[PDB]
């Protein structure tokens, strides 16, 4: 098949506008992942005093205390609290008030959110075998436009909670549908760069964030400017091209046909095209025309391999959610932070590059992990009044961890047999996703004890690293294809 998409111009025409408009709306994926550090900001709040010096008890550090109120001038704090107009005019916290005793609720959100990108990538990758890539494309834009503006004018928690898990089932399938709509479109000598390039624009996506959020502080608003432009995306994207190899694999080679001359002609190259008939398809198609997860638990050579990559993407996906949503406590404005956030993966992703191709896969992955860990913990037990000490190895965890998440994509890429790869691609994933649906919630241990979660966000990727050691090394070997490939390793 390559042989005739490249016939049909390779790289061109069709394809620089495919790529440039499919992966245009990954910009604004990181802001949607990471949107509840700016909507659901608490600002520093005291109790309001019966309808401060008198009616407000003091802590350790002098501050009146967020959440007692003088039963004359304790009780709990029954007439709502004045939350600081200072920074952050209103966040699902203020207006809900979401602190003291339901504070774990502004975890529980995000929970839920990720929740939905988890079924968002079960569902609805179903849906993209059975209806196209193109049309679940179009449904998972117009979800996703629709629900964040409803979200966006929730009149109470629980509906604005039920349209971030929609808006998550649809952002989850729109990370998937595009990757596999522009891979399946392209030739396979670019096929990993455009997964980098997937990468890098999600990693810009961060300082959109940084920037929108500045513009707009209020919540409404903010959600509001991030979920529209998703309307014009669902505008725009009925003229896209349905894949290939979609139509082909489904049996309808009519329509894979009638997309190759469209490709053709928008290419320029017709008369290549127009000599592409139907005998030439099935000639050049017949030849194509993977296996059950249940073979991954199955068989012990493949269960290792899906134990070990399971608890190495769980576990990066875990800390780097840990690491992402935690950004008021390093004392610095919270837009820069997500500045320098955004600023360190251009850097890592090289260092992680490099460091692949040098030492190795293995080594990479358990250097990584191995620092993130250990700068997770010294983090932890650093003190909170060395501020540029616990930003600089936070920041240093996150670049880690996003060299993670690559070398840990790669590695899975290379390691499953080719009969298992894009099913181990997809659990492997999935590993990721329920660990942040986990990530949240133990950080809601923190009421238990304020360094717990770093404790915790630490610990994990010190047994990813030492569980890395079991894997093998895949420098300058070829991809396996079989089990016994596996075996005779
Ligand atoms: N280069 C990256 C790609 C994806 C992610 C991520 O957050 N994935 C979770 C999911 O989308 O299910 C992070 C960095």
């Amino acid at each position: 098949f390559n042989d005739l998409l490249q016939q049909v111009g390779g790289v061109g025409r069709f394809q620089q506008i495919q790529v440039t408009l499919v992966v245009l709306p990954l910009l604004l994926m990181a802001s949607h992942n990471t949107l509840q550090n700016f909507t659901a900001a608490i600002p520093t709040h005291h109790c309001r005093p019966p309808a401060l010096e008198v009616w407000l008890p003091r802590d350790r550090q002098g501050q009146p205390e967020s959440c007692l109120r003088f039963t004359s001038p304790t009780e709990p704090c029954t007439d709502g609290w004045i939350y600081d107009n200072s920074t952050f005019p209103s966040t699902i916290v203020t207006e809900w008030d979401l602190v003291c005793s339901h504070r774990a609720l502004r975890q529980l959100a995000q929970s839920l959110y990720m929740v939905g990108v988890l079924l968002g990538a079960m569902v609805f990758g179903y849906l993209a075998d059975r209806l196209g890539r193109r049309k679940v494309l179009i449904l998972n834009y117009l979800q996703t436009a629709v629900s964040g503006t409803c979200a966006a004018f929730a009149p109470n928690f629980p509906i604005y909670c039920a349209f971030r898990l929609l808006s998550g089932m649809a952002l989850a399938g729109i990370s998937l549908n595009c990757m596999t709509l522009n891979v399946e479109w392209m030739p396979i000598h670019t096929r990993a760069c455009v997964g980098t390039l997937i990468g890098y624009v999600y990693s810009l996506g961060q300082f959109l964030l940084a920037g929108v959020a500045y513009a707009v502080p209020h919540w409404r608003h903010l959600q509001l400017l991030v979920s529209a432009p998703f309307f014009a995306f669902f505008i725009y994207s009925w003229f896209f091209i349905e894949s290939a190899r979609w139509h082909s694999s489904s049996g309808r080679l009519d329509l894979t046909l009638r997309a190759l001359q469209r490709v053709a002609r928008i290419n320029g190259k017709r008369e290549e095209g127009a000599k592409l008939s139907m005998e030439v398809l099935r000639a050049s198609l017949q030849k194509e025309l993977q296996a059950s997860a249940m073979e991954l638990l199955r068989c012990p050579t493949l269960r290792h391999l899906f134990l070990c990559l399971s608890m190495l993407w769980f576990a990066t996906s875990f800390a780097y959610y840990g690491l992402v949503m935690d950004l008021q406590g390093f004392g610095v404005s919270i837009y820069l932070i997500q500045v320098i956030f955004g600023a360190v993966d251009l850097p890592a992703k090289l260092v992680g590059f490099l460091v692949i191709n040098s030492l190795g896969r293995r080594p990479a992955q358990m250097a990584a992990l191995l620092l993130a860990g250990i700068c997770i913990l010294l983090n932890g037990v650093i003190p909170q009044d060395q501020s540029i000490v616990r930003t600089s190895l936070a920041v240093l965890g996150k670049g880690c961890l996003a060299a993670s998440f690559n070398c840990i994509f790669l590695y899975t890429g290379e390691l499953y047999p080719t009969m298992i790869r894009q099913t181990g691609m997809g659990m492997g994933s999935t590993m990721a996703r329920v660990g942040s649906i986990v990530s949240p919630l133990v950080s809601m241990t923190a009421e238990l004890y304020p360094s717990m979660p770093l404790f915790i966000y630490g610990a994990v990727p010190v047994a990813a690293s030492a569980v890395t050691v079991l894997l093998p090394e895949t420098l300058g070997q070829p991809l396996p294809d079989t089990v016994q490939d596996l075996e005779s390793r």
